[PDB]
């Protein structure tokens, strides 16, 4: 069961912009969620080999994780701030998805997914 590619992170041809959005985006939300004690399985792609989950990218069909809203931020990838508060979204609801209610990885990503929603409550 190999890994699949991670997520595209920069498009040279993409028209880019910043804004208070984007750049709120990347100095709060993403510095503030990278740094919660909870955060690190969710700092890189699920690697389904090393971790023995072979059925992961069987069941997640769109994988998105904080290493790639990283980049994708840094590389200037968004056009849109709600681009980047889909993926923030994929990345919890894939683990809603692939795990079961009251499981202690739905717990920690639950408790940054609060975060976030405390973090977008101040967005520009
Ligand atoms: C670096 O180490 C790890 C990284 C990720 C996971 C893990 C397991 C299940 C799962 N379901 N959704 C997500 C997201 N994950 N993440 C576990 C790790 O170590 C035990």
């Amino acid at each position: 069961s190999m890994n699949p590619p991670p997520p595209e992170t920069s498009n040279p041809n993409k028209p880019k912009r910043q804004t208070n959005q984007l750049q709120y985006l990347l100095r709060v939300v993403l510095k503030t969620l990278w740094k919660h004690q909870f955060a690190w399985p969710f700092q890189q792609p699920v690697d389904a080999v090393k971790l023995n989950l072979p059925d992961y990218y069987k069941i997640i069909k769109t994988p998105m994780d904080m290493g790639t809203i990283k980049k994708r931020l840094e590389n200037n990838y968004y056009w849109n701030a709600q681009e980047c508060i889909q993926d923030f979204n994929t990345m919890f609801t894939n683990c809603y998805i692939y795990n079961k209610p009251g499981d202690d990885i739905v717990l920690m990503a639950e408790a940054l997914e609060k975060l976030f929603l405390q973090k977008i409550n101040e967005l520009p």
